[PDB]
DNA sequence: CATCTG
DNA sequence: CAGATG
């Protein structure tokens, strides 16, 4: 956690390179397991042969992390730094609707800086133009202050479209968080249901309600269940407008919510540890349920609830409210 | 995983 | 349809 972590990090920037400059998923992930497995060993690696002794560990990497241990520094993390090809891919993926892929092509054809975009707006799909548009509102982080007010108005008008619509506002945002990335809403209806077929009308008719009082800019994506956009809290008595704010909606069968909503918030960790206690208790969780585990191996059938309460209570586990949901 | 592009 | 992005 502290001992092994500059190995650890240099090991992440090669992974990392690996992947986004040269193709080598091998490589990159290589570098992976690597940083992955040192990162859990409770001792302090002295030197490349002891690391060696690990799985995952290589040849190449001990001698990386000779080479590191022997100097504060890497030849090659040195020469990768540098490089502008490589620094390029780094800053174009910045870019909503860009990646590495895209990063590529452009750098290739000599794109390497949001002005060249700008003058070579025509080669950017949609989703890369708002990418564009927004770069930097899209890198603001989002006070909860904010938060609150999206979450009212959002609140209300799926409120007025049907008062059997189910909103939840998950997230960071959700277990207490400051300030947030992004705004996630998990949506449902009665309605609509595993085995209910279909009903698109149920996420396109909110979708409009929000574009109608204007809460939402722009469309990344619409999909039948999920819709990714943009959107901006009415800028008041002009001096001040808000930043053009990433958000997504996604529509979830009734029969699903709970464990969805409990899932989206998080934090992952959390997640980990009540999913590992589930699998004591007898159970299994994901995404979408919570199933009685047979002794044969495994074994299904979708456990039934009606809050995130039913869930907890499954794996007989004190409920917890998102705030303490961090760890 | 669900959506878009081409 | 494969392949990209979030
Ligand atoms: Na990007
Ligand atoms: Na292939
Ligand atoms: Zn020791």
């Amino acid at each position: 956690e502290t001992l092994n972590g500059g190995i650890t990090d240099m090991l992440t920037e090669l992974a990392n390179f690996e992947k986004n400059v040269s193709q080598a998923i091998h490589k990159y992930n290589a570098y992976r397991k690597a940083a992955s497995v040192i990162a859990k060993y409770p001792h302090k690696i002295k030197s490349g042969a002891e690391a060696k002794k690990l799985p995952g560990v290589g040849t190449k990497i001990a001698e990386k992390i000779d080479e590191f241990l022997a100097t504060g520094k890497l030849r090659k993390l040195e020469k990768i730094r540098q490089d502008d090809t490589s620094s390029s891919i780094n800053f174009l993926t910045r870019v909503s609707g860009i990646g590495p892929s895209a990063a590529r092509k452009f750098v290739d054809e000599g794109i390497k800086t949001l002005e060249d975009l700008r003058k070579n707006e025509d080669k950017l799909n949609h989703h890369q133009r708002i990418g564009l548009k927004y770069f930097g509102d899209f890198e603001k982080r989002i006070p909860r202050e904010e938060m609150l007010q999206m979450q009212d108005i959002v609140l209300n008008e799926v409120k007025k479209v049907d008062s059997e619509y189910i909103a939840t506002v998950c997230g960071s945002f959700r277990r207490g968080a400051e300030s947030s990335g992004d705004m996630d809403v998990l949506l449902t209806h009665p309605s609509f249901t595993s085995e209910s077929t279909k009903q698109p009308k149920l996420l396109h008719q909110v979708v409009e309600q929000l574009q109608k009082v204007h809460f939402i800019t722009d469309t990344l994506s619409k999909g039948e269940t999920k819709f990714m956009g943009v959107c901006q809290l009415p800028s008041k008595n002009d001096e001040k407008e808000y930043p053009h704010r990433r958000i997504d909606i996604r529509l979830i069968p009734k029969d699903q919510y709970y464990c969805g909503v409990l899932y989206f918030t998080g934090s992952d960790i959390f997640n980990k540890n009540m999913r590992a206690h589930a699998l004591e208790k007898g159970f299994t969780i994901n995404e979408y349920t919570i199933r009685p585990l047979g002794v044969t191996g495994v074994a299904g059938e979708p456990l039934p609830v009606d809050s995130e309460k039913d869930i907890f209570d499954y794996i007989q586990w004190k409920y917890r409210e998102p705030k303490d949901r961090s760890e």
